[PDB]
């Protein structure tokens, strides 16, 4: 299966593309018109260590664009440029007028840079969580950044981790807020389940058996326990977890370093 | 003179907000629904030391949520949760409708979170540069989040760097690629400048002072140098200051970490 | 609970409103510059017994046409307009320019007719299925009126039925085709999961119980049949509830009668 | 002549098919996942008798979704799928990537039911008006799907009836509130000419002679009776017709019954 | 009869606005924050005679920045800033924060100068033809400036000219194109007819009263030359007005001088 | 250098000319309907002298017309009709379906006009500012057609002149109402410089010396003055020119003639 299978042939998600174009280009792109459109080449290089991640929203640059990728790396493949051909490692060969290249490296590079970025933090952590014997899930949150939420979630799937709930029409949350309101976590759960329906889980925010107890009770799908059903703990920092279904935490998106990228024209 | 005054008082900055709210409702919030409308209060968190920021972004937010809310501090505070009595800082009183609290707070927390990320980390890079003799100035680069850039270069003004040009229309930077391209580092400024006028600055990225000077004479505005006019150095990080009028870095904005912050109702 | 609380305070939603008001005045509203502007009263009528819905959007639309409404029935409330003294029954007391009613009118019955066609159409079935012991549950598909799958699928809600998957992003639905793709059920299931991960549900087309039992352990959630996991039927209508989970049909929202409304000023 | 002439190459029309297909995928498609992209090959069945309609809209769906369709019936051709076939009759052959199918399988679908259940409607009754002798037109009304106008208008042409006005910019339609404001019929005709000016067409709700005549005095071009010019009339419902110029009623596109189709992969 | 009543209280003319203010405004405004957000006064004065037009245009602007504004003259007004005293004539008085009243400035005065100057060359025109015995009328064209018709037709109406259709949907104008492809003038006119209906007008440009009387036969509702119906005659300029119906030139709107405008603050 | 290089491959002007095609379409085009599809030619004429300008704009309306362009001038050569060809010079042949072609005409038109109309007042304004002597620059100003902003300001640079600041967020404008808010000159330049950074400069508008003083003092880039940096006078109307770096003058795009253009099919 391959991951850029996730995005539909036609969405939202390319005109996103062309919006953070014309974000980089309001007037007129002045280097483009001195470089002119003579046919050149130019290496797309890795230069940091990690996990190559935003491949198919890249490409959507490149096309818009009008150019010809050679990808050299599928999507999820770990590049280690510090081994050390000069420190980079070329993932790409992007071919067409110059001033297309040039107009499409910023935007092309800062996908692949963050993209990338968020995978590696996401499958450094997973992976650093999984080696102590924890087989449960690391899942990320909603703490995603605005406008960007499409990528972001993305990145995380290929680094290896569980997205967790996309939005807040996908898995009903009700944490002390919720509850309070409707009065009971019975009667909390049971509203909840009267909208979202059988298609959708519940999860409820528990403090006390006695709340995850309800919970579980009136039909909630997953319980957070905080400090036929899942259970979650919300935080994970360091050192330790035990036999939980899913430790969701941040960390693995949001704040993340990001992979250095660079492209260069041949000549 | 405030900040929050760039802004214009519309514009697709607040469109942008809205898409930001459907970004993460796409369909119906559930949890609003058990929830309801009743009245409450709540407290806005700031939960690790840095500088506040994006005020006006997450004001925005509850603007269009329709709430009410009391800032404490003005945008660009030092805020220091230490006191640990609460390791945490009330930045803001909100109140309205309880649906509408639980709506905007995730969006309006990714907004603070990074935003004031950008502004700490593009203050503590400056203030870095700043003790060690350096008088000149720090600035940002293009490498900014996709969508986000209004918002990322806003962080970096308040967080005391200089943002830069904003995008590939606000100055032209002139590189080896326009030059070959055109001849001459002068036939490629006077090309930049016949398109771009006199009320726009012109870059030319020089590796020699021979060429450097032909720049400067072929009438650029700062002269680039990197491993009647300014100059310029790029690139990395440490140690190395000279009197340089400037030296960007994407290190103030890009892979930032972020600054925690929280939302809590009243009950 | 109240419903209209499950759209939120601001989205896209309320420009969908703005986009209907543009399809009906590309240019000039010729009729309004003719009834000018002074101030007027209008009662809007049910005209056939049916269950209301719709009332926050056409209250929405009301809105922007700076309007004031008195709605003298909550949303969900069967009207029985046999009282033939009318045949109507009063559903809201409208005050505002007299262009601005004029306005807003089609518009707004368009959305109330077809809304509260559907919510009429999904209890009348509900309840059909429920006087025959059937316990279990109706739902909705996703054959929905193109651009207004959420006031479709809202209307649905109110009707009392349950609206199934909101979309192609809010479960896993595999059919044969995803089964004859991976080779196996499990295979599916696995690769589904591997995406969707914990937080969204699977469910399987099963067409027999020998492989049926293979995707309940590969882990889906939910069992599909038609001519620790929920079970349902896909299709048609008549006479036949087995005591399968949830029975679905498109009968409920799509090519459903609408009910008809009207409204007049008071002079 | 071709109907689907009548659709621009290019405008918002096309875009409308995008924000179709965003609708049903706002984050990722999962199902599309794990089918993959290996090239299939599918039927489109008609499932229920009626005429064909919204081709055009339908080919957009496929074309975005980069699919190639061979047509086997022209738009407006009468489908008969009940003498036999198996109950159906395959109308189009899809070929493409099995996830791109899978994705642009419920839009278009859910478009040409719609479309084409309201050809059916509509030549239906006209056939039915026109089976009395009645030579009159039989039109439509502005009690379209908010949002959809565009395609039910261009489903009434290919049933055969009259579209009517467009929308409100079209041609001005003034009822007794537009002239109870201007005064009179010939004031109401007169500022209504005053702005429309000669190339729309003024249309006045009557009751009496006395409005349906300083109407047709003013120089109203169309006369409604409800209860060098022409008449209408408004209601339409079952068996007569005499001798009007043309009889309006909604029942030809609102609330009518859909024509089924389905899509099946070759194999 | 208020002109301003002919655009809808929402609709896309206001998007159109904001993103006016988003075009002259990409990132931040400068200007805006060093001057603040001190309460000011301001006068918008006419600097040339002419007709004042784009009143409710430029009160969207206004009301889009927060400002409070006072007009002084009914739009349509025939200003004469001839006094000299200033040469100038306050038409309105603007009060709000400094930045806000700034902002809105250009943007509201490249409106009233345009809108101004359409009005004023449409009405400096119908009335020199006026001044001939024509009684006739003078009309615009599609000739308008793109993405600004509806502010352009507007001011032709204000401005006493008929506006003619609005787009190519307005109206069916058949040549020598419809008719070669259609086979004769009636069989061009049957089409034209068979989609548009009854609502719309079908004009066709004759050149001969042999085919001119088929065209008026066939159906049509307007005939047009140049170099139970209405006459039309299209082209150029001067002295030669026969008993036509109507006359049309894009004179009136296309290519016409503005009418100067500013605006001061109190101080 | 090729101006059409300024247009970046993709981005939000594209979208403009998909707007400016729905303005022209609402609904259907009646008249693509009869015409057909059938393939024909057409020949582009423009009917008076001047230079050609608009031509990649344009060209983005034939191509989203899918017409095929033969361009027979660069742009930015002059045209000379009147000598005299039956007064008129083919600049481009079409060929495409009718109906296309018959769509893509009034749009494509109303472009070359206006912008050719541009270029042709900015050459012949600098062209006879140049003629007497002076060797200083003509700019335009922000006095630009609302969402027209990005053709009229290519247009001036074709035309010859500088299109001067292209917005608000482009180059620092302080007038006497930035001033007397900050209060002093040098601190209302310390201000813009302290947010717009060193990649901008900053115009200050003067009186007298002693504000062009302690402007030129705080570090401003260009001083106008009205009535190591550069000059401006804002006015420009006729007869003299004195050794002033920059005269701004809307003149050159604002309320300038259009060149007339028309379009015939070959037969
Ligand atoms: O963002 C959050 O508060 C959050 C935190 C942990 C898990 C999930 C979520 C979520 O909302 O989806
Ligand atoms: O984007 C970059 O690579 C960049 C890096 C350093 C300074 C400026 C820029 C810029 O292009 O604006
Ligand atoms: O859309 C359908 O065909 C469908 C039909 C029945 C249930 C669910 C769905 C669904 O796909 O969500
Ligand atoms: O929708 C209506 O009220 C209506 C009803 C009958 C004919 C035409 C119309 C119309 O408005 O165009
Ligand atoms: O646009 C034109 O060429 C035109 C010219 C004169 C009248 C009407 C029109 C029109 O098409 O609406
Ligand atoms: O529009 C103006 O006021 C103006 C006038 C002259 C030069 C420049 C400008 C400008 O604002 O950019």
């Amino acid at each position: 299966p391959v991951y850029e299978h996730l995005l539909p042939v036609n969405g939202a998600w390319r005109q996103d593309v062309t919006n953070w174009l014309s974000e980089d280009v309001p007037s007129f792109d002045f280097g483009g018109y001195v470089v002119g459109s003579d046919l050149k080449e130019a290496n797309l290089y890795c230069k940091q260590d990690g996990m190559l991640c935003g491949v198919p929203f890249a490409q959507e640059v490149f096309n818009q664009c009008e150019l010809q990728v050679e990808w050299l790396f599928k999507e999820g493949s770990f590049l280690e440029p510090s081994k050390n051909d000069s420190g980079k490692i070329v993932v790409a060969k992007i071919t067409g007028p110059a001033k297309n290249i040039l107009l499409a490296e910023r935007t092309a590079l800062n996908i692949l840079s963050r993209s990338s970025g968020i995978a590696t933090a996401s499958h450094k952590i997973i992976s650093l969580a999984r080696s102590t014997g924890y087989k449960g899930t690391i899942a990320g949150t909603r703490k995603t950044t605005p406008g960007l939420r499409r990528l972001e979630k993305y990145s995380m799937l290929v680094g290896g981790c569980d997205t967790h709930r996309y939005d807040l029409s996908s898995m009903v949350m009700l944490k002390d807020n919720h509850i309070w309101a409707t009065g009971s976590i019975t009667n909390a759960v049971k509203n909840a389940r009267a909208v979202c329906g059988f298609a959708v889980k519940i999860e409820v925010e528990c403090l006390s058996e006695d709340e995850a107890t309800e919970a579980i009770e009136a039909g909630a799908d997953v319980i957070m326990l905080d400090n036929h059903f899942l259970l979650e703990c919300s935080g994970g920092l360091n050192l330790l977890c035990d036999d939980i279904d899913i430790y969701s935490t941040s960390s693995i998106h949001q704040g993340t370093p990001v992979i250095d990228f660079s492209l260069k024209l041949a000549h």
